[PDB]
């Protein structure tokens, strides 16, 4: 049981949609991960954020053998005991009126857009199917065919078929941008992502998020944050628009939700907006499982009260102050906010990202290149200031070994 | 902790997109569930088919308890030894030469679009962005804008924005009208249901599959077989295409993969449709784990080896020879296959169906309606004959009392 047969085996039975870094984990504790060989690793892409309580947290885990034993999916055709109590406990946490649960980041994504095109036929008035959503370019939000038609990047969009109508695309980081295109009465929402992540953590000067929502009020457009990978405690608060006091009009969780233990997300929003929606006309079999609804409770207990989000943000200063001691001629830029940082390699043909992340993967860290010259970093928030200087010195070295 | 509360406090915190059945289940085990209160009810819903081996069957749990310790996501930016293994055991076990994993079935509908159109253009040779896809009328296969927008019912798609372009919708169980859609070369998959579950299981006429099959075969169009629901030994074979040796071009499984322990679903298909899909040109953040891979071999395993298939097919064809002994004046029609069957009321202003679950509920069996005067009858596939003839005197006991 080897690695190779591993990498080999899944290109012979498995579709080739991915290419993956050549490691075949097998075990994961915290934020380490152990591969079949035996070789150990520092994991610092946390699964696109997934697993911002480590792998495995035991709380998460005992929360997850316990409910296993009871009752695990009824379809929302019925009720269950479970979900009320997630919904309540997610509501009151992030004080909104209602949440309505789904499995993955794309259908929370859906929902969203679901949810601001019934609002503005119902609520905003706008001519029936005449409605259009705004997005910012470079954004990811999923790889359905309602995410790939407001994706610039052709990689995700590119021989798809034909595109969702009434999607338009600004630039991120705009204010006159946006300012333009809520000119629009057919505008029904914005979404837009506080930290574009997959696009190479893009972090928009401050006052963005406040003028969005100024906007968005201004001219009566429903703010939604995709918070699925910016939030939970990674950027180093519950969401990354508490950095300016933004309140969104719809809220979207995904990932950390669950510590990687469960698929769950979350679309949290107001009665006005949430209300437009009738018993019938949206859902899922899965949405709201009891089994997913107990680890998310727990997962979102662990993400409280064992303190990770002034934990991610003082560590990510450390991260970042330490990240920019590199020279200027082989690491362009450093960005990010609390754990959720990256880097710009000066890529030539000596060398790009990709073979940096090999180099790692060789010295014992993990990580993820986006663009073949940018380089994340984002340990699990679990991890400690030792571990931590430990795991850059392992990034020190590879990079000083060009 | 009564019922009640749990309704008011559901309404209260959680969006009112259901309006399910008053009764608040807490455990599940086999067919039976249990509510707050004590209650004991037969499981004829299964979860919309989620559940076919069960509720929390012990070997789907064990399997799920074992690697919860070891691993849980590390994302597909990696790999792990557990994806794999399970893409050689589905690929073989339906003889297709690749799979594609995603989490939910609107995910799996939603590859295998992407799959037909990319092969429109880099095989068929369909202009770009012009490909179409056919649908039949009253299709479900989940609730995104892609979903939605070939759907004829109004309670899915009304007040949703703009609807996605290309899509066609024919009646179903037509060969006529499949042959005339299948006449523009811009048609570059058709897909279908087997059997048409939340419509009503609405069973197609024998030879339909076969023609279906001839008809996409002569004008090279993609057969896409949704055995979301209806695969996996519920109808009385792995897939309902089987009673008629039909091979489909892209088969969807869902649901009963994971035995209503994770969101697991998949995408089967050979070589020539699945690598049309580049590395990074699409993909899942949960597509894959290991865990839910453990848990659909698992459920996997004990759909094969524990005799589920012609266990349902034979309690089925009792379930159907029981319920048409009903005068015709109350049951209007009795459909179904193997475990997957229904009944049509003749509503009035007397009764109606949803009166009928409630009264079945009272009696101690949970049901569905689907339209006010459809009932469906799912029970879990590990139902034996002496619990099935008592959940059909339930049945009998419940409509005799009109
Ligand atoms: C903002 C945002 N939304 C969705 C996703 C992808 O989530 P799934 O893979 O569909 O569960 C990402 C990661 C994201 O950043
Ligand atoms: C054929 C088919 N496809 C999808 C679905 C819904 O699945 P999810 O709720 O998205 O997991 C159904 C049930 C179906 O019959």
């Amino acid at each position: 049981p080897t690695s190779d047969d591993i990498f080999e085996r899944e290109y012979k039975y498995g579709a080739h949609n991915y290419h993956p870094l050549p490691v075949a984990l097998e075990r994961g504790k915290g934020i380490y991960l152990w591969d079949v060989e035996g070789r150990k690793y520092f994991d610092f892409l946390s699964s696109y954020s997934a697993v911002n309580q480590g792998h495995c947290h035991p709380k998460i885990v005992n929360a997850l053998k316990s409910q296993v034993d009871k009752l695990t999916l009824t379809s929302r055709a019925f009720y269950n005991n479970v979900l009320g109590e997630y919904e309540e406990y997610i509501t009151k946490l992030f004080n909104y009126h209602k949440v309505l649960p789904m499995n993955t980041g794309v259908e929370a994504g859906e929902t969203a857009c679901k949810l601001a095109r019934k609002w503005g036929y119902t609520v905003k008035g706008i001519q029936k199917y005449k409605a259009k959503i705004v997005f910012a370019a470079g954004n990811f939000w999923g790889r359905t065919l309602s995410a790939i038609s407001s994706s610039t990047d052709p990689t995700s969009y590119d021989g798809f078929g034909p595109f969702m109508p009434g999607f338009d695309i600004i630039p991120y980081n705009d204010l006159p941008a946006l300012e333009r295109a809520l000119q629009d009465p057919n505008v029904a929402a914005f979404m837009v992502e506080p930290i574009q992540g997959e696009a190479g953590v893009v972090v928009p000067d401050p006052g963005y998020l406040m003028g969005v929502r100024e906007l968005c009020t201004r001219h009566q457009v429903l703010f939604i944050a995709d918070e699925i990978q910016t939030g939970l405690a990674r950027t180093g608060r519950w969401l990354a628009v508490d950095y300016e006091n933004v309140r969104p009009d719809i809220v979207l969780l995904g990932k950390a939700l669950s510590g990687g233990l469960y698929p769950v997300s979350a679309v949290l929003c107001d009665d006005d907006i949430m209300l437009t929606i009738k018993p019938g006309e949206h859902g899922s079999t899965y949405g709201g499982n009891p089994l997913g609804c107990r680890v998310a409770i727990a997962a979102l207990e662990v993400l409280e009260e064992e303190n990770l989000a002034e934990n991610a943000d003082k560590l990510g200063i450390i991260l970042r102050n330490e990240l920019m001691k590199l020279p200027s001629d082989v690491v362009t830029a450093v960005r990010g906010k609390g754990l959720l940082n990256a880097i710009v390699i000066k890529e030539t043909k000596d060398w790009d990202a990709w073979k940096v992340c090999l180099r790692l993967r060789d010295n014992g860290l993990l990580a993820k290149p986006t663009h073949g010259d940018i380089i994340r970093f984002a340990p699990p928030l679990v991890i400690k200031e030792d571990e931590l200087r430990e795991s850059i010195e392992i990034i020190n070295k590879t990079i000083l070994s060009f």
